[PDB]
């Protein structure tokens, strides 16, 4: 499974920072799992692979087209134009994601997240998923530095190995063969 | 600023997973803030530069090796035999924790840690610094990958490059060869038509 | 547009006492423009509102709180608990300023400032101000004490037509009705 | 001790605003020290109470009016339609000031002022009294503010327990008066059933 976990601004709590973890199996029109977190509470909500299909159609756009917004509205994949903004009523329990084009807004999509009983489980849960991850990027990088590393030391030794051949050569001329 | 995040097991709690952010300027032995978290709560201490120094003495052991045993301790970067054990009071706020060596638990060091009255700024704000790093890291990942790519590229070609030049020099000097051998042989072909036609113009 | 002016002191001249003049538009965050005097000599630099979100950000930080700090060890907005230090070197034109927990330091910020070529007006200016604002107070709590007096003056009148209204009872139905 | 500060402009340097420190004890009339800046550099003097006497009498002007000239002139207590002039060699260090009279001005008063060795100093001194006096009065203000706000209160709530007053009292003697209209009736009451039965009982 895959996840993207990025920080959002809710359009009612401009002070704070909030946080936003998607996952899903395959591929993000497969359906995802969508949490919000504020840092104490936390709320979650499904969202099927036919909802998706089926917005994309109330909105006359290609499945891809839509997924793409989504993408870059919920996995922040956002360009450097694009500008989404984002709503939440820790009441009504629903969240609304909309884009603006020169400040005219639209909206993109929203659904309903029901409030997580047990937050800061979730939230261990996230710092462990980032914790074994810069792990991982950590070793990946190192790794390479290694190799870098090597190409260099591999490649002074070539420098070694030339200066041998011509001396082989200065030599070989004037000496052995007269 | 320099920080570090960790998992850690608290005793009186071996079934909630706790984390502990360390934060520090240069050395961790110039002193350092530390926070724990069970991702609902936050508790946070200072340790000074004069305390490290202090606990060290009390153990007579060398600041250095000190400092090295609270990054292993406290950093994560303790060895797979190294067996450390934390413990706190969320009464009494105490935390210390301890080395186990030969089968015994030896205190390494202490410090208290008042309660934090916003744990979710704590909490938003490690997850904050976990994006940059995340970020951060990616980004270093693909500029040492074209780095290498990089590499890769001028030896693939340098050996190109290098069949070149011998070929070319391997020609010119060919040249330069085949002319002195035919300034040898003008010089014997004159010598033959004198030589031969001198005994001529001579005798 | 608004302004702070306090004393600090500088790690490396302890002996002298330092001023800090800061001065922004509508808010802090928005940008502002700070001043060092040592009474003679005079530094000033300039702190976009990007440089500062953007410094936040390096810190993780919420906008709000590391502008909150900047109040604290800026605008003399520190509590009796909290301890800044600030630094300069005169030669370097480096500012930078730290704060202190339990001794152990942490950068809060840093700028650059470049001398000011003519320092003896940015002083008089700086006396213009202290001047016009310390008539403006004085104003204030002088119209304010008129106030207070006329309450009490107001109120003795009260007083006064109590003491006609008793005189007038205590008569009237021992006089005027019998 | 006492001290104000003010601008005032120089007769030959129109263009710099200049700086007025007046430092004394008890009143102006004891002696007091002047210093003069531009932000830049500084000159100090001190005038003596003996010197101030001296002057007044000069002029043969009374004391008094003379201190209060000194008042208005050098400490901005100068009225709307007061014009003083000031006037400073910084060759010479002389420095003389006079109040303008009917278009022509006559010297009120002089003294010499020596350079001061370190400006800065000074400059630091005036801005840390400035600092203490924009703190010091502002306080004044929010003290004031609640003293006023306090006074309000009271006011607000005197006609609250004045107009229960009155209804408690008010009731009181209601009853007071029930009471005796009922006894004037029962000495009226008992006449009638024995005047009628008395009648009755002795006739």
């Amino acid at each position: 499974m895959e996840r993207k976990i990025s920080r959002i601004h809710l359009v009612s709590e401009p002070s704070i920072t909030h946080f936003l973890q998607v996952s899903w199996e395959k591929t993000l029109e497969s359906g995802f799992v969508i949490t919000l977190t504020d840092g104490h509470s936390a709320w979650t909500g499904t969202v099927s692979e036919s909802e998706i299909s089926q917005e994309a159609d109330d909105m006359a756009m290609e499945k891809g087209k839509y997924v793409g917004e989504l993408r870059k509205a919920l996995l922040s994949g956002a360009g450097p134009a694009d500008v989404y903004t984002f709503n939440f009523s820790k009441e009504s329990c629903y969240f609304f994601f909309e884009k603006n084009l020169k400040d005219v807004s639209f909206r993109l999509g929203s659904f309903n997240l029901e409030k997580v009983e047990n937050p800061a489980e979730v939230i261990r849960e996230l710092i462990c998923y980032c914790l074994d991850t810069t792990a991982e990027n950590q070793a990946k990088n190192e790794h390479l530095q290694k190799e870098n590393e090597r190409l260099l030391r591999d490649w002074n030794d070539v420098q070694g190995r030339f200066e041998k051949c011509v001396s082989a050569k200065e030599a070989l001329e004037t000496d052995l063969y007269k």
